[PDB]
């Protein structure tokens, strides 16, 4: 069960993490922190900015020069300092999620139970995968001997986004280390803290100098400075479409660097006459509304065939109302923020585009309180293809519904973006299950559930919401670089 | 199109087949060959006993030495020597299928459409793997270059049986040679033909002498000389649980060679109220009755519930009397003979235990016709769990029928067995259809369908139903032998 | 045998083909092509550009679409597919090889044993993987079922090169259809008329329309319409590292299409003292001048120990005067012309910079011959690392040896460059083979010959030489797109 | 650095183990456990037999039973669990090293280092595995979905030796637990020390009760219970080849449950005259006389090239002089006493054996010391292939030394024995490491080391020292039992 937050929170590490010491930003610039449910200062950060980059790179490159700690260590060793890092993280998981909570928006018990519990299993799991990332021998034709080294691709630039700060962190990090290689990260400029937190950690579970570095920042600048650098291999990006956009085309500028891309999404939730309605209006419920609705996989269009809409706007209605507002610390407290101002105008703005285009209000639709930034759980009906809020990912909470009558007829208007991250389907039927599932241009499809992310799978998205994977078998293999050596013999044998 | 059969076959390879060559028995000795449809001896065979066994595994060793063309042979070429094999079955597809319709009572559409496309496919799929069986490289600890070797297991001994001849014999080589073993055959004394014209198309291809050799005889002789041989590598065995047993053994007592066995069932079929009965009716009587239900798979337990029960009785009942029993060769005839005397008399017997025991005999139940080994359709209803006939494999065309009211209970009597090769699940709920698949204890599960067999899926049995499996993946890494190569260096980098 | 080639070729496919049909240019306009050894135009070619490119888009994306005959086929029959369009071009196999003689500038007899030989087999390996393309089950956290599917990418745009036409038309057909995704592709300006060709075959040999599109035309026409497409799913190209870098930044502010680049090299090719001299000599002459130097992994910076380096300079020279220039459809030829005037320019200038900058021009340095685009074969020794013949692709018959002292030093000149598509060591030392095989950051690296080149290998560069492999199994993956499915079940169970 | 043993062990382990809880023998039965070093009696020890066998294979066939606790446990939790016991290992290390060196007659800083060390290792290389074992989804032909799950076998008998007691206890327990098995474990008679205690850590853990199952007693009462047992589902032994052969027998006539084996062997080191002397001296040494010679994997056949030979044998008889024999927790004493006086005399036996037969004694030969089963360390030269010493595994300090000339003859005559666990190369020829490594028929073979074993890597025999392979990728999958589940569906899609 979840203890009391801590409360009178002092912050220690809010510098650059470059060689495992801190530092000062290069220029001397420091930028503010704030909590989104008060509007208060929680502190100052070092500003990072490419100069601060540049000798991140330059460590991360030193570190994984061959014969240098990193590269010649065992594997099994760098999956042994992962789980010691996963043990430091549950001594401070108080902490941690306390600090995930003030500076994120986030509810606390939320932050306590699914975020940290998530951030321990995924490095666990990485952990595992560290010795048994192998290559192969190959029968080629003619007499030789060949065989493939899976090698770690080597520095790698990692961005970020404020949503899931810390989860987010270790997502990039404990993948790219189980595989051997170095990082520079660069967390968003909203949500510095927990990750220069884990900064202290890396250093004490006694990671060489060099292989995760830490840069603070903004994305134009730090982030920027990261994509467009000529001795980066790779970058990977967890963030606004737009945002990834510039990352590719600086990576073609640049280097050519290799680049994975997780974009956020517009993802359809369509549910089917036959389907047990308590369970799908639940799922699809908490599959738009968790944390404010900032999740990148929120079920933002459902789809509910005609014959069960009504009843089924109506229990929807009736669930979105259940929620008190405030200060995510706070007992009682159901919903938090939004991250911040932009964010929150945003929202609005999508709310208002909404009402105006003939969407049906059912509730919410508008600010709370007078401190922080907190939007009424939303819910809009009969709202139509066309419409800016079936379009665009609003990233707040706002549920938007809409009908269906033929089979075929949902499935393309599910595929009709150029989003693809996840979908849900709910259903009874076993042909419905398999091959809708086949059919949706989705990276994650779920049935008769919805949100359920786990280490073990793979995970990101079709189209214009990424490319790559991450997690899982086949995310590792894309934090390696094949080599194949071929070694003439005289004469082979099967 | 099917084409009209051959009549009026003449024979040509009646010998054991060695490097390539064609072999009079070593003692003289010749045994007969039936056609089990009209009790007429289609020819004479050389009879292969053990002198003829150490002659056949003398030549497989030789082949595989290090340097022989067969181990220093591109995989890539042994892919398209396999190819060139399925080429020529094409080639010679309305004379085999003749062939194997005349000796093993087999329908000839059936064995025009099905075997021989079987054969065809068997061949394509295992052609396709050969340069494609690959080792690891290892990041093993410490300062080594580790690798492994998938190299062919060496000379495997291959033990089939009659009544899916000619598959089972591609079954066996063709994986075998795709991963470079050597091989020696015993085709089931009952049907050889096929077997032996294969040695034709074998060297015709241009596989090396001494790759495939094939020895005609009995069990107790020429097989047992095969599981007993001190230089076989492998046995790989298809038949009755009795003879497994006895492989088994003899390959411990010799030289401890590899084991994997294919060995017959009593597979389960469950029908739940909800499941599409039609569907249902036709996949469960195929399922039980196909090649005059001398299939390992039968689905020869038919579980129904209690709701739909009568009904199911009443449709299978109906269904079992549209046959015309006759030669298998003539055009109208949907059922042919049992295999031999042996089979015949076994399933009277086990008929005559049924109607002894209780069972309620809804139709058939005795021979037909005053020549040849025919017994008429038959279905039993009201069978419980103890009777001969809900225990034993009968091998002929006998259904049992058998009712069920709770999920457990079915479950737990379709498991009630030391067999387990297959089983086969009917209904529309997602939940059962994994569930239930996930509980069941047997090889291969069919969920609303059945006896759907391809060369991508693994196959074979659980518990005293098999030892390994064929085909698919899985079954091709069962051909090979793993070595493990460790190579001191200097320095070790990832 | 090497037959004699044709003369006197009668050009048919001249057209763009869309839907396995022959289109006009929608502006009606078409372009030359010619013969590089004579100057002479063998004929004119539909020039494509970006309307033509829209229809073939269309026509990819309708091939796709669930439910369509190439969506719902069979994996094993698109297997079958691929091996009967290998069998079409073994039977063509003296008109293709004559025609891309001609069209290429390529040696006759190279072209029919080599690249022709190779087209059939990378077609051979492909056709075997098709049906053995699998995902996973996985048991991920949680009472779920979860199994991901290997889907295709989709539409894939495929933009190639004039060096190796018909090869690297096959490399990138070969593999995506394998894996179930249709194709546009863009042969070289320079040499569309094989890949035209092909066009007849990929009709004749029975893929359904819409699968491969075929677009000849020039590259910031054709192919940039090609990167920009809105719905191309993925680019795959092969060429400049300049063009690649506008593919990339193309693929990123357009629809941030999955990109695979393959992008030319400056490979080392490192001689130990200790390493046979002979099997060196000729493997590093091979490297660097095969194809008058116009392959991607040349050989093109020889690194020669001190202690043998006159010797290797003396027999590298003598070995690089035993060339006939001329037709290379004449029997006795053995160097044929560079592909057009631009090349030709390209490499008199890079010889020119090295007389320049002072490199010992050792033998050639000039052009030959009154007509077609021939180059002496020339060889420097004395080079160092700053000369622009040791930092540039020249991609002609051109030769650069410099000396080295140091293991250290070797290694790090050899790695200080942005490209990494290839590497070879000459040495007879095991820790030498190993570890500094280890240490070259290139994507192929070969010990003790060089060029071997194999469909089962994964092909491809590091840093600048490109992203992504080719081939081999790693290859395969890549034109596959990863969906996890998660199935929401009452109780899981191992 | 070693801590000093503890002396004063107090016994508290010393029952059987079934369902968590520590039984009495059924018969009442006790057996005594001896140190061989000194000849007193440490404790007894309760003896199992076949009814104390039988209950724990109740318990663990309870415990693997649908819905159970072990069978619905998230396989991340299995993991979990696995690393937690080898937390409680690294707990109780002086302990357990103490309690294995007094046991097993084992050297105490051996014990502590390497044998514990590994136990650690092992366990943190299954535990990561746990999650990763994934099965397949497979584009089969037809309309079908289809995928295959890597269940558990079920049901695990695990019989073990007294060389590395602790050691094989973990090799056993951690790949089938991770997998998701249940276990009955037979520790030797000789030394069931330890594997109690691990008992008490298993509890401790929290692994559900009847996951691990603890039956000491002796082999044909305890041992022969398991193989014969007609509810377990599998036997894995590690010992004797004569108790291999009666284990797959009564395998065969029981219930046909799967088999591996490992089986000691008469492994070849074979040093080129081009090799480094110093190093191959050194490691042929350790690899023959590691733990007083009694290591499946001795290096018992050591064939020198004719001009290196005298030189290998002074320096191989110089280095087995520096020795000092006594009680192996004793500071100095560099070698321990032989487990028993059923092996003490086979090995004086068969040193006499090569005195008679005329190989040349270079040192040792006979007994030493008037307490416990001490041997002197033997060196044997001129030995020839057809003595006893060159036939039979001796499983003492003895070293064997043979001469060759040729390359072809020496390959011959290290593959001409039944065994196949291992062999050493030592050279400096890149060809030979790789052809003749090729060539060897055995299991793992080391080039320019020895005796180098490792988690990440399958370990097993060739012919009769074994079948199947443990640890590594391969090692796992021998303890999955693989199930196709095919689901008919409407219409297919890639
Ligand atoms: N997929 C998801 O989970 C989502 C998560 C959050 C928002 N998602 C979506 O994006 C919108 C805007 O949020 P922002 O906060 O502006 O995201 P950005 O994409 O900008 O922030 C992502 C990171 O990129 C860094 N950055 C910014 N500009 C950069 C530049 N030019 N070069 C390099 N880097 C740059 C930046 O500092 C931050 O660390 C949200 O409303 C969501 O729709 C989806
Ligand atoms: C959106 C539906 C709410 C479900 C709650 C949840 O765990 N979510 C919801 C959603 C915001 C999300 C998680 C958990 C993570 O591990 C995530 C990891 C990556 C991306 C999103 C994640
Ligand atoms: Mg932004
Ligand atoms: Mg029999
Ligand atoms: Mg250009
Ligand atoms: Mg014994």
């Amino acid at each position: 069960d979840v203890p009391a937050p801590l409360t009178n929170l002092q912050f220690k590490y809010t510098k650059i993490f470059i060689n495992n010491e801190w530092h000062s930003s290069v220029s001397g610039k420091k930028f503010p922190v704030f909590n989104p449910a008060t509007e208060e200062k929680l502190c100052e950060v070092e500003e990072g900015d490419k100069e601060d980059v540049d000798k991140a790179v330059k460590a991360a490159r030193q570190a994984f020069q061959i014969g240098s700690p990193w590269r010649t260590m065992d594997a099994s060793e760098r999956g042994r300092l992962l789980n010691k890092l996963a043990d430091l993280i549950e001594r401070d998981r108080l902490l941690l999620a306390t600090m995930e909570a003030m500076n994120g928006g986030k509810l606390f018990s939320n932050a306590y139970l699914m975020d940290l519990g998530g951030c321990i299993k995924t490095l666990r799991y990485c952990a595992g995968w560290a010795d048994k990332i192998q290559g192969r021998t190959i029968p080629m034709d003619g007499n030789f001997f060949t065989y493939t080294r899976s090698e770690p691709v080597g520095v790698c630039g990692q961005i970020i986004p404020w949503n899931f700060p810390l989860l987010m962190f270790l997502w990039k990090i404990g993948p790219a280390l189980s595989c051997g290689n170095t990082v520079v990260v660069k967390p968003a400029e909203q949500t510095p803290l927990t990750a220069l937190h884990m900064g202290s950690l890396i250093k004490e579970a006694g990671f060489p100098p060099g292989v995760v570095n830490i840069v603070p920042g903004y994305g134009p600048t730090a982030g920027a400075a990261i994509s467009s650098h000529m001795d980066v291999d790779k970058v990977a990006f967890t963030g606004s479409t737009e945002v990834g956009k510039l990352i590719k085309e600086a990576a073609g500028k640049s280097n050519l660097k290799r680049v994975s891309l997780e974009l956020g999404g517009k993802s359809p939730c369509i549910v089917f006459a036959d389907a047990d309605l308590d369970n799908a209006v639940e799922f699809a419920h908490q599959g738009v509304f968790y944390h404010q609705g900032q999740c990148c996989i929120a079920a933002s269009r459902l789809f509910v065939e005609e014959s069960i809409y009504d009843e089924f706007v109506r229990r929807s209605v009736e669930r979105a109302k259940k929620y008190v507002l405030g200060n995510p610390l706070t007992p009682g407290v159901s919903q938090g923020p939004q991250i911040d101002k932009e964010q929150y105008e945003k929202i609005l703005d999508l709310i208002e585009s909404g009402k105006k285009e003939g969407a049906k209000l059912e509730c919410g639709g508008g600010p709370w309180g007078n401190k922080g930034y907190f939007i009424q759980p939303t819910v809009f009906s009969d709202v139509t293809d066309d419409m800016r809020i079936a379009k665009e990912e609003i990233f707040g909470p706002v549920q938007q519904i809409m009908k269906f009558k033929s089979l075929d007829d949902v499935i393309k208007r599910a595929n009709n973006t150029f989003y693809g991250l996840s979908a849900g389907i709910f259903t009874n039927d076993i042909d419905k299950a398999i091959t809708v599932s086949s059919a949706l241009q989705s990276g994650t499809v779920w049935v008769n559930c919805y949100s359920v992310v786990s280490a073990q799978c793979p995970f990101g998205g079709f189209k214009m919401s990424g490319n790559g994977r991450e997690l899982g078998e086949y995310g590792f293999h894309e934090y390696t670089e094949v080599k194949t050596v071929t070694i003439k013999i005289s004469q082979k044998n099967s």
